[PDB]
């Protein structure tokens, strides 16, 4: 396999399937370094967040738990097509980005925070993270260049 990637057991299904630690994916198929990379990202923030403030509230309060429920709904809804990523991040996204459908632009390693670069450079073209922990709270990445 790949490096970041590991072979899994489903425990309701018995089937097989593929974990990424890097990037938190989990994928039923067998998976197959820029300078730069481009990402979009989907943040939701909680009380131990660095900064507990948002343009959605004033003041966060939801406990980590609470904010990693958000972000697995939001998964599941992007991952079903009943919600498309560009949406739920302006809707919902506790990041300024929210604005511009999370998107963060290009960068370098070196200019995020060490989980968030991690994640998005182990990503491949178009593809989505599972929830990424950092200082700020807890991300959907999504990588489009
Ligand atoms: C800075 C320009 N406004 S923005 O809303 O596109 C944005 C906000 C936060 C970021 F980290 C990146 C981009």
């Amino acid at each position: 396999l790949p490096p970041g990637w590991e072979k899994a057991m489903s425990r309701s299904s018995g089937r097989v399937y593929y974990f990424n630690h890097i990037t938190n994916a989990s994928q039923w198929e067998r998976p197959s370094e820029p300078a730069r990379v481009r990402c979009s990202h989907l943040l939701v923030k909680h009380s131990q967040s660095r900064r507990p403030s948002s343009w959605r509230q004033e003041k966060i309060t939801r406990t980590k738990e609470e904010a990693l429920e958000l972000i697995n709904g939001y998964i599941q809804k992007i991952k079903s097509g009943e919600e498309d990523f560009e949406s739920l991040a302006s809707q919902f996204s506790d990041c300024s980005s929210a604005k511009a459908r999370g998107d963060l632009g290009a960068f370098s390693r070196g200019q995020m925070q060490k989980p968030f670069e991690d994640a998005s450079f182990a990503l491949r073209t178009g593809e989505m993270s599972g929830p990424v922990f950092t200082d700020s709270g807890i991300h959907i990445i999504l990588r489009t260049e």
